[PDB]
């Protein structure tokens, strides 16, 4: 809902690694340089900004050495099955998104257990006067049975274990 910080991750770079311009660069990062920017994040809460329609929240994880151009992550496709695509050649085909930062390496960001593999636009940085909702409400009301129609889905099969019902 609000959110009071930015700071691409094209700029922070710049700062942290002390650059004339981001586009000058046209070098792949080494170790040292690698190393400093990822322990700069690391916790910071970074955005998707790159398409520009969508957007959306994550935090960060870590840094891939690999370059955006061969960045294989795993897209899941609603269709009913996940996927193995890279980034850095896919949104060029999709997204028309030529990247022009391939040869740098490339962001990890995941809620909880999640693989998003960024590239150096579309990874916003956010830690400064932020305020969004971390909770929410689940009551039914009118809850009167279930109606005499229509049956249950298939749903999780989960094997073993059993989940836990009450609290003591």
């Amino acid at each position: 809902t609000a959110f009071y910080k930015a700071q691409p991750v094209i700029d922070f770079m710049c700062e942290v690694l002390d650059i004339r311009d981001i586009n000058e660069q046209r070098k792949p990062l080494t170790d040292s340089q690698r190393v400093k920017f990822t322990k700069e994040i690391k916790g910071l809460k970074i955005e998707i900004t790159h398409c520009g329609q969508m957007r959306r929240k994550y935090r960060v994880c870590n840094v891939t050495r690999r370059p955006a151009q061969m960045q294989s992550f795993p897209l899941q496709l609603e269709n009913g099955q996940t996927v193995e695509c890279t980034v850095a050649k896919y949104f060029l085909d999709k997204y028309r998104m030529k990247l022009r930062y391939p040869h740098l390496p490339c962001l990890q960001v995941g809620q909880e257990h999640k693989h998003t593999y960024l590239p150096l636009e579309v990874c916003n940085i956010v830690a400064g006067q932020r305020c969004i909702k971390k909770l929410t409400d689940m009551q039914t009301s009118t809850m009167i049975k279930a109606t005499a129609r229509s049956a249950p889905d298939r749903e999780r099969e989960i094997n073993n274990l059993v989940k836990r019902a009450d609290f003591n």
